[PDB]
């Protein structure tokens, strides 16, 4: 599996990809069909932030017509990272920040509670979106972070 | 309900709410019992990031031994930001922070597709972690993130 | 509705459209005339900063001779910040960016003082610029900022 | 009247004046009875940012205990700034940041196109914030920020 | 009069400007004659930091050679800011930018000393910059910044 | 003469000055009588960014109550600059920050047109402020540089 | 264990360790005798990088006297981040700073093509130091990193 | 030897050598062959972050179609450095990045103990990656820093 | 002589004098011989932070193949500053940036000891390298530094 | 020989000695006499930034009246950098960080030209000041920094 080490060609298929997606007026879930994966897993690819295996990168290229050096480019592993100067200033990205610049410290405080000195991995990790009633009306989301715990210990 | 504008007499407190927790070989589970609140939100306000209601207040002080000053600094509306700078170098808090840069933009993109224009809540907003077993061997870390959404709508 | 995580496609866009603006010396009042939306938000929709309704997108697209691709992206949420850098040097700017610089803290102890835990929000949110004359004279300008109180509960 | 150019002093001053506020439970309302001004400034003063008025100081200081060094402190002007830093992480503060970021350009669009070139004043200026109920429940800030025109014209 | 919020066009036609003038080996002094404005405040147009009058844009065109497409642009109102970044490596730029680094702290105690609380305005403001001999031989430059006081009262 | 390489000795003589004047109600400009130097070189040593000579230093600890420790470091050249950070918060220096922001490509420019290349110096250098009238009402600040013309030659 | 999300604490007991050690003339090697326990593990915990299990808490104690507050806060698990501001400017630590700058895009490039997309871990990591000699006269460091490959799995 | 001070033109190379090996699918393993030289060093080169010899370099242009000016500027000594900004986002160059953030004093620490005052050159100065088991199963990364101890001397 | 204020088209020039030297194999010494210019002036200039006299202009232009466009431009007076950013990481420049970076405050301490106030001009300067034999084997450069002392008097 | 890995207790030396410099008035050349080292080492070491052998430490501590916990911290090697956050306000400093923002790029230019590829080292180096009359009136200081050549060869 190919890799890149800088982030512009991926960027500039992720826009080829969203310039598609827009004129033929589609959803991230219908793109996702018959990929065989998860849906954040592939609309964080298409976003540049993830290789996607040949047969899933196909199944996408087939609805947004792109080419064959567009189908390689999607099966590379990118340059990671996909907020710029790492401070957001869009509100919808700026709040998923913000609940780490304020529950940062909790959360260090109860994993080494909970599971010892370590981490919780965003490598060995899965992340999944869900929209859920609210039952004061209106809707909420719950987002799942799920990462394996890997210690720290003395050696 | 009283604030501060300004965080050193909060850092004050939480240092003093620590050495004493360290002292006494004590768990935030254990600190917490009896406040009638869940251990994410009392842990977070022990560490200075949220006011708790008196009732908790003199729940945890008589756990830490804390006195009627630092009773009633504990029940004001900090200045909040667990993060100095805002960018974390501790490991366990970085790599928290590395999932928001790398699925930002993915987060942004689902919750417009299932949503609509606006953001999901860091206000009206509910945080817990739980420890579930690998199958493979080792621990998970569930985080839950769980946030009203908030239209965007024009006027 | 469509979303897009990067800038550069609506700033290609506000850069034609201001051009256009420019070389048929309009105004934005004049360009607004039958979206029945407010001023403020299709401006700011303008300058890149917030997606149109398909019925204002077709107003202000013919108005400015935009084509059909256009209108598309006319329609699309953006990612917000009309700022580079964060930090404003441009004076007009500058003065506002001054204003929550010097009364951030003043603003921060009378919502918790008059209101209570929380915030104010930016998204349950209406802004209009209003001119009125100043009696010693000249002019004065009248910014409205109007936003819900969401409060911070325990949970 | 005398100045400063640096702020701890000031800092230490208003660190002071809080414990004293939220020892004694008092609010601002409260402590501002009889000072003779508004609410906001004689907060962003009592907050570090605007001297006071020899007879409203003394006022203030009746109530919060404060010595004749304190009094003579609080008349200076200070060296202002309530945000250290420039970029606040307290999400109370952050959406008032957040506006400024969103409609910058909106308001320097506007500006110049409804009074011509040069800025909206911070200085000969006034703001103040009145709490209005939302006709879908709930309640709202309704915050104005209201300066003088100050034309750029060539020289 | 028209504005822009983003520096770009305005920085082709400031390139464009330049271009010309130093291929007909022009002085501002020269490309000035005829404005009936000052020296400065065009010498800034031209750079992209003020708009010109129309006349004066002409005038200033014709010298230059260039189209109604850059007449129209020079008379809109730029985003203002000569040094990307705010702070200057040219050694020229940087002097000016170390004269207020030093004396900043001095230029606030004396205004507050001599005016009274609020600011000298950087708008109600000319500048210029005279040419005089040294007595030991060799030049100074004597340059004036003459910007209106406009007082902070209590409100 | 003696030198300092960091700014915290000089700081605190700094607070020790003004504490002393705010106490006494003084003027910098009747701290500066008799001193034989210009207001605004003295206003800045006190502020620790000149040292005196010897006499002066004298002359103005004598009105302040220092010491000879203080009168010593008075005479100390420091580790100059103002504005901690370099960027500043406040209106009052902000606003003559801002005037090397919009002008300073504009001072490059004329300062090679009318001298030459190279700099104007910020050493070979004096600053002054005067108040003048302003016609049309109120009053104004008229701030003199009044640096020598430092030529960049082959070599 | 404990653990705390902030570094003052650590960073007061790391000063008293080292003003120990330095009194004592001692060595890292001779202070770890009979941890049983790594050299740079050990080193990095009385650094303040790690906690140290009770024992070898104790023995390390022993060797430098410090209390029992000491050897519990020693067991404690610190905030991590051993550069302040993450930029190094002692030359010793830039080097290995620079090493990562100049070959941090080898590095990905190799464990991509050799391993796969994922990561090598940080925390199921351990590194040493040797010193070996130089065949050209000298010495040489050989700096081992031996960190576990964690797989990115698409999901 | 040629060299360059900005890195476009080598950041242009590389996106075009890059491109050949992503549409040959190429490994660097397999474009090192012949070369002469290691695996990390000729990577390095072809990520733009050293000269090759002209033999070398001719080689790895055979296998990737590199005319005579690629060959030439593939021999030009650049200028180094692969993380703009310094700080990277991307998990795999990161962790690296944490290494040293994490390790930083302890190899100061070290450094000094076993060698003396002094460096670790980063330029007499070999890397490299190995791949080995891990007992545990799965697979490790062993990184090798080599560099020359250069002793600190009183002069 | 001409200037200009932004360094676009003067780092295009020097992309184009690189490429000349670079597919001409010429080295600074051969291209400089007969401008009757020292070395490190002439390289300064045609690394774009310089304007030459227009007969050392013409004889580099000469042996490069640049027309009289770039002659004219070569002339100019350009924003200087050779660091984009202001921080290299380029491990050649970095080392002089380190050099300053370490001997800072001792070149402060000494030129106040043995010149006085004041600063040593890095305008009325001159730079030269001189390559030395080591005696212990190798080569060392001799970088020299050459200012005027400009004195800071009281005014 | 023992070290820190930070530098607040030798900044509280480093004050110890300036404070004591300066009430005897002695100079680093007075401080210097009978070390046996250059004065530029020891003014460095004085200044925190080298450790000083037992035998100078000794001396220069007779005439400082430093205590034994004195001389014991001046032998350790310390946290090297002598411009907090690298980027220096201070004029006497600023010059010597502006000739390498100025000629950073000629100087790696002319090192790869003379030298070849690799660095000019900071660590096998020396630096001298030396005042020299300037023959057109006044003084000069003559810097010469004298660095190691080291290679990078290809491996």
């Amino acid at each position: 599996t190919q890799s890149l080490h800088y982030s512009s060609p991926r960027e500039t298929l992720t826009d080829t990809i969203m310039m598609a997606k827009i004129r033929k007026n589609l959803t991230f879930e219908a793109i996702n069909q018959g990929t065989g994966l998860s849906l954040a897993f592939v609309t964080a690819a298409l976003l540049g932030q993830h290789p996607l295996p040949e047969q899933a990168a196909r199944v996408v290229a087939e609805k947004l017509d792109l080419d064959e050096d567009a189908i390689r480019l999607l099966q590379t592993i990118p340059l990671r990272g996909s907020i710029p100067g790492g401070v957001p200033t869009d509100p919808t990205i700026y709040r998923f920040y913000e609940m780490v610049q304020i529950y940062g410290s909790t959360l260090k405080a109860l994993v080494h509670e909970q599971f010892g000195d370590g981490i919780i991995s965003a490598i060995n990790f899965k992340l999944d979106i869900k929209k859920v009633p609210d039952p004061d009306g209106g809707e909420r989301a719950v987002i799942t972070l799920d990462g394996k715990y890997l210690p720290t210990k003395p050696f």
